[PDB]
RNA sequence: ACCAAAGCUAGCUCAACAACAAAUACAAAAAUACACCAAAAUAAAAUAAAACAUUCACCUAACAUUAAAGUAUAGGAGAUAGAAAUUUUUAUCCUGACGCUAUAGAGAUAGUACCGUAAGGGAAAGAUGAAAGAAUAAAAGUAAAAAAAAGCAAAGAUUACCCCUUCUACCUUUUGCAUAAUGGUUUAACCAGAAAAAAUCUAACAAAGAGAACUUUAGCUAGAUACCCCGAAACCAGACGAGCUACCCAUGAGCAGUUUAAAAGAACCAACUCAUCUAUGUGGCAAAAUAGUGAGAAGACUUGUAGGUAGAGGUGAAAAGCCUAACGAGCCUGGUGAUAGCUGGUUGUCCGAGAAAGAAUUUUAGUUCAACCUUAAAAAUACCCCAAAAACCCUAAAUUCCAAUGUAUUUUUAAGAGAUAGUCUAAAAAGGUACAGCUUUUUAGAAACGGAUACAACCUUGACUAGAGAGUAAAUCUUAAUACUACCAUAGUAGGCCUAAAAGCAGCCAUCAAUUGAGAAAGCGUUAAAGCUCAACAAAUUCACCAACAUAAUCCCAAAAACUAAUAACAAACUCCUAGCCCAAUACCGGACUAAUCUAUUGAAACAUAGAAGCAAUAAUGUUAAUAUGAGUAACAAGAAGCCUUUCUCCUCGCACACGCUUACAUCAGUAACUAAUAAUAUACUGAUAAUUAACAACCAAUAAACCAAAACAACACUAAAACGUUUAUUAA
RNA sequence: UUUACCAAAAACAUCACCUCUAGCAUUACUAGUAUUAGAGGCAAUGCCUGCCCAGUGACAAGUUUAACGGCCGCGGUACUGACCGUGCAAAGGUAGCAUAAUCACUUGUUCUCCAAAUAAGGACUUGUAUGAAUGGCCACACGAGGGUUUUACUGUCUCUUACUUCCAAUCAGUGAAAUUAACCUUCCCGUGAAGAGGCGGGAAUAAAAAAAUAAGACGAGAAGACCCUAUGGAGCUUUAAUUAACUAUUCCAAAAGUUCUUAACAUGGACUAGCAAUUUCGGUUGGGGUGACCUCGGAGUACAAAAAACCCUCCGAGUGAUUUUAAUCUAGACAAACCAGUCAAAAUAAUCACUUAUUGAUCCAAAAUUUUGAUCAACGGAACAAGUUACCCUAGGGAUAACAGCGCAAUCCUGUUCUAGAGUUCCUAUCGACAAUAGGGUUUACGACCUCGAUGUUGGAUCAGGACACCCAAAUGGUGCAGCCGCUAUUAAAGGUUCGUUUGUUCAACGAUUAAAGUCCUACGUGAUCUGAGUUCAGACCGGAGCAAUCCAGGUCGGUUUCUAUCUAUUAUAAAUUUCUCCCAGUACGAAAGGACAAGAGAAAUGGGACCAACCUCACAAACGCGUCUCAGAGAUAAUUAAUGAUUUAAUCUUAACCUAAUUAACUCAUAAUAAAUCCAGCCCUAGAACAGGGCACA
């Protein structure tokens, strides 16, 4: 009997997209915080966002996590537009990444007295 | 008590040093007549490359030894292969043995018996003593000594052998084996893990270390720790084979009768040749037969002796036939311990810890990486883990991540393997038939010697060794199902409407109104009527209603049971108790001891410290020897009587030669045991002695020349055109 | 003439007929010379041999089929199509013959042949897959070829029998073989790696010999010839991929001479062929083949961190479109077996197309100053290799098929529950759509769980064990049952359940009968009892498919069936069944036409048990059938009919009593067999394999 199932290439591996650090962990700047394929987590205080959407840690500190009010780049239009038709009450929502800076800035040594 | 058992020698390993005489290549072993001689052309492949085409060390040569160096180079630049320049080396003498004892060591008492036509293969064995010029009772198997209901053959035990009670042979192989999967009758003797790059361990000397060349940021140098056995079909080179069979070339030989003018690939039918059909036979009488029955039988006929063609070939009236009892390509010896991701085997004891499949792959019967894990080391946190936190429409069980806290685990570093062919149970899903002892993933569990009788996965429990102590755990199998009863029945009016009729009761409309009470009717009934009951009083009594489901093939499947009181009792490897040497296991990996040899010193009767190894067989359809079982079974043979070679009774491959065998033949003697498949006795066993006598048969000249004229009862012919010598001359001991 | 040893044939050869290739001398052919000699085809004779040079050949562009090989559509019209249109071809299958030793349908149609024929012969005949030297068609004569009829003959058979001889069993000699874990070696039903002498629950059971029979020990023999798998082999064939030697060819050099030639040898490099070499023939797969797929990304499966399978369900990619040419160097990271993949601060000075996928490692090549090279798509990639094997071989596997078992029950098979409907009226006498719920385990499948160091597989023969979902016989309910037949339903397994023609056949048709000529299971019972016609190896044709080798669950002809029994098992008690007659009574029953049971007498037949006076077989005094004899009481109940009679004062056979009654098969048992403990040497026997048993006083 004809067996031809006519399906084909349904393998592909995962992309192991997802969170990389939780809420309260150390980070080192440099660190990917989270990676995903759409915006699930925007890139917040001291986050930076690579091109491919990736979250990495701009400095040294704790990572927290966060909801805040949204307030799209007038550059981008669709965005605008969905914030543009909104009823006069409600306001756009979204989850943050941040980093806590640790470490101080620096310090002041006394290098010579003269 | 038989059968058996034991010796220590014959000789071997490895290494230093350095009886002529005759006869013979005629068909070897034969004194002797005319010739010829003599010759040479790369090694290939098996195998490595996980296939296979280029390529694959060693295999011929010498060159040795310490280095340069596994370096320069050469390579489907893969696998692997691999120099030189230049350097080093003191003499002989000084022989032996941590080499084997008769399944070893030579194959050897022998290249012999024997097996092959031939090249070639190739065994087995000996044991007393000074003297034979003296005559231990320990393997299996059996005997002494048949066997008495029952059941992996034992164990717990008992006064007692049984009788009771408790237990699925062992290996290998698998997901899982009592399996009705493989292996083995039993005994003995043989019969299977080898390497030192990196590492660890123990020592030397140390900024150096090594008895030369090298390596060095604690290193170097030395020791010690390591990696099997048996199997193809094949492929390549060189020999040997045509005494079988295939086909040829020589030289011979058969074919009677009967029929026909006939030797005409004609008839009939013997000898002779084939092999049709059936039955016997199947470890046979026979590695292809016998009995009957059949085809051909003067021809493409059968058959004897002797040549020839040889495997990359020959031969073939093609059957891929035949070429020496296996031919899709002979046999033998080499290559050759060919190569097997594939079976099958792999030998002492006792302890520690212990594994289930993520990737790639001519890969899915295999490897190599990750993860888990084992053995050492260094460290610091590891599991558990409350808020807090992880997405956008709907979205459960739950994950991820972390302090506290309960514990001791986890990570790194250095070495290593196996494993990577899983099963079921619960849960979430797919596919299929909302089927599988079905298949495909994800999360858990399990693989008791206790329960579910029996039992791999379900349930109770985790583990040692003794006790003729205790407490408990899971669990023994129960559960049910019924009835319907009075008495009575007139009215408009067969209401309209339809319709053959239509009268409650074919369908539409209406649902009215007498009686105290009876529907313009819920059933059947009739063509329509007619007729039966239900609803309505009257008389009473009232208690219910939610009903159930045939069978399989050897022979039903503990026996039984309503009851003396139960939060029982009885029940494990669990847990107490009394003592300890103090807690399971396949692959793989760590440790501690020791059996038997030999060598160093001890030891003296069995030895104890070391060093060494041919270092330990219950399993390879293992090898050899010997024993059983099947089994005293299958199967084998001699015509009668006498006075002992004389008569009888029956059936018919007989005497010579050729080839081939070699004393098997003849006489006398002996036969306990060897040969006869048994006896008697002897042509076939043993000893001694003899024997076949040449006129038959073998051996036995050349060169010239004449000669066209078949055998066939041979007159003469036929087509297919036929084997064979006389005579003359020249010389011939 | 052939497969010495499974096939003597239709296979091969062969007279004859045709194609090719050759013009010549010392070893073949050949001491030959084209009427000859070599390669072949096809098979006498007779009548024939159609059309086709486009492919591949082969020859010396052209030529060739008695070379390899081919020889059609589509529709329109007088049920058909002589005609018609248009298309493609190198030509369009003709003369014959025909259901065939010719794919399938297919047991074609019909006649003859028989009581009956899937056989045989004759016809028709599109054979859509005949067909003319890979020969087509008739015909003598011949086949140990295949098929069919008749005569005749008979032990083939109805349906067996007697007697001899070899074996045979007892005595005496001699004395093997495969095989064997150990066995102190039962039966049943369960269980279990799915078929148990060993497990569980029950049964049964002094001990050993000899003789028999073959159901079991997945019996004994051969490390399965089937199947699949090894990066195992080999033989065969070509368009597989790489290509020598050789034999021939053609050419250029060389060599000799000429001013362009080659006599025979003969070397270097080519070419073109023949003969010929070396090596392979990927993988997944609900066995393999055929089919399909092999890398890369989005969804689902996989619901909320990651991961996550299928020959799972669905969509995509092997690049475009631009402009703004999207740079160096280095912290920290994700991911990850590895290889590859990803983000990216500081320091110096690309976008849109769901956007995610648009891609290939080393080595080796070309390039310039630096870099580009693949349906390597089997996509972690061998620098370059295909077909076959039924002539096959080895290593393995029950890791995986075919047989059988087991699981499951889609399909198949028996019931019930529901009434629409049929049945004129009437659901359920006889049935019954759409549907519900239980079962059975034989079918075709599906799984791959035991077996590949073998569990030998279809149909018969013989002998049967069992189920009951009764085909007969036996009791009964209902009827759209007057009676006779019937049609349905309930209870009953002791016994039965035929002989033929055609097929290998179970099935099926058909002839003739029977009381009936059941449906099943038992390894589709039964091959250490038998038979192999069939499937299923080697030979061979005929369609077809391939260029071939070979091949088609397509036909046809032919073709080895081995075991001496160790163990378990087993090796005779009886106590009938069925017809058909004759009657009754031509009566009961119906308007008549047709027409019964029950009771009672007879005959047979079959099955048990025996026996020879006759007959028949008989050369023994016996054995034997074709001949003769003899065959049973009582008790029980199943389904169903009735009486008294309560719950519930009527009723009511009652899963209410008490007695009851009527009625099958089994199954019991009356009755029958056997049944005196020990002398046994001999010798007789109607008794016997041995041992046992009966006789041996007359007479
Ligand atoms: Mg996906
Ligand atoms: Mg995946
Ligand atoms: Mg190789
Ligand atoms: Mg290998
Ligand atoms: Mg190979
Ligand atoms: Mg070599
Ligand atoms: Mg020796
Ligand atoms: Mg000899
Ligand atoms: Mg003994
Ligand atoms: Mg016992
Ligand atoms: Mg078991
Ligand atoms: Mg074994
Ligand atoms: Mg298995
Ligand atoms: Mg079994
Ligand atoms: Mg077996
Ligand atoms: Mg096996
Ligand atoms: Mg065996
Ligand atoms: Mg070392
Ligand atoms: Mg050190
Ligand atoms: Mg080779
Ligand atoms: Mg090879
Ligand atoms: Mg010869
Ligand atoms: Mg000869
Ligand atoms: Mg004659
Ligand atoms: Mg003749
Ligand atoms: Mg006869
Ligand atoms: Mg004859
Ligand atoms: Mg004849
Ligand atoms: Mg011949
Ligand atoms: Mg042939
Ligand atoms: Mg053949
Ligand atoms: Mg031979
Ligand atoms: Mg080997
Ligand atoms: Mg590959
Ligand atoms: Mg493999
Ligand atoms: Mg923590
Ligand atoms: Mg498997
Ligand atoms: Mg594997
Ligand atoms: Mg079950
Ligand atoms: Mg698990
Ligand atoms: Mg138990
Ligand atoms: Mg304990
Ligand atoms: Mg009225
Ligand atoms: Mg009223
Ligand atoms: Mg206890
Ligand atoms: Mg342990
Ligand atoms: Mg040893
Ligand atoms: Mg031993
Ligand atoms: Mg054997
Ligand atoms: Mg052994
Ligand atoms: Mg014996
Ligand atoms: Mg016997
Ligand atoms: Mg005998
Ligand atoms: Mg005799
Ligand atoms: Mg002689
Ligand atoms: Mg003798
Ligand atoms: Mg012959
Ligand atoms: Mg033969
Ligand atoms: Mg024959
Ligand atoms: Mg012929
Ligand atoms: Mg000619
Ligand atoms: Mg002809
Ligand atoms: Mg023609
Ligand atoms: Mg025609
Ligand atoms: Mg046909
Ligand atoms: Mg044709
Ligand atoms: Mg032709
Ligand atoms: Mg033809
Ligand atoms: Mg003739
Ligand atoms: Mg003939
Ligand atoms: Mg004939
Ligand atoms: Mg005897
Ligand atoms: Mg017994
Ligand atoms: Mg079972
Ligand atoms: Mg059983
Ligand atoms: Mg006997
Ligand atoms: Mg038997
Ligand atoms: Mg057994
Ligand atoms: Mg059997
Ligand atoms: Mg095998
Ligand atoms: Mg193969
Ligand atoms: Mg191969
Ligand atoms: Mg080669
Ligand atoms: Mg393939
Ligand atoms: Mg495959
Ligand atoms: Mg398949
Ligand atoms: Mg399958
Ligand atoms: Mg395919
Ligand atoms: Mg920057
Ligand atoms: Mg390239
Ligand atoms: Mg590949
Ligand atoms: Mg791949
Ligand atoms: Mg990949
Ligand atoms: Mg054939
Ligand atoms: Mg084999
Ligand atoms: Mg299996
Ligand atoms: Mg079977
Ligand atoms: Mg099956
Ligand atoms: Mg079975
Ligand atoms: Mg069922
Ligand atoms: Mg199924
Ligand atoms: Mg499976
Ligand atoms: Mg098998
Ligand atoms: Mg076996
Ligand atoms: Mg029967
Ligand atoms: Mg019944
Ligand atoms: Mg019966
Ligand atoms: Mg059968
Ligand atoms: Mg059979
Ligand atoms: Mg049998
Ligand atoms: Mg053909
Ligand atoms: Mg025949
Ligand atoms: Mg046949
Ligand atoms: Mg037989
Ligand atoms: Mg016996
Ligand atoms: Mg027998
Ligand atoms: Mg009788
Ligand atoms: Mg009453
Ligand atoms: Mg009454
Ligand atoms: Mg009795
Ligand atoms: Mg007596």
């Amino acid at each position: 009997t004809g067996g031809s199932s006519k399906n084909l290439g349904g393998k592909s591996p995962g992309k192991r997209f997802g969170i990389k650090k939780m809420e309260g962990h150390y980070v080192h700047a440099g660190n990917i915080l989270a990676t995903q394929r759409h915006f699930r987590w925007h890139p917040g205080a001291h986050v930076g966002l690579g091109k491919n959407k990736c979250l990495y840690a701009l400095e040294e500190g704790v990572v927290r996590y966060t909801k805040e009010v949204y307030v799209p780049n007038p550059s981008n239009s669709e965005a605008v537009d969905l914030v543009t038709r909104l009823p006069q009450g409600a306001v756009l929502y979204k989850t943050f990444v941040h980093v806590v800076p640790a470490k101080p800035e620096g310090t002041f040594k006394l290098v010579a007295m003269l």
